[PDB]
């Protein structure tokens, strides 16, 4: 998990991800389903 994570908000910032609501919601997550859905949602967003 205290990776996963870490790497998310990460790969966000390389996107190009300016979202604390993404970071937050990066922290928020709890599971890796969670941090797909929240990556996926505003990759899909952002492209």
């Amino acid at each position: 998990l205290k990776n996963a994570k870490e790497d998310a908000i990460a790969e966000l910032k390389k996107a190009g991800i300016t979202s604390d609501f993404x970071f937050n919601a990066x922290n928020k997550a709890k599971t890796v389903e969670e941090v797909n859905a929240l990556k996926n949602e505003i990759l899909k967003a952002h492209a």
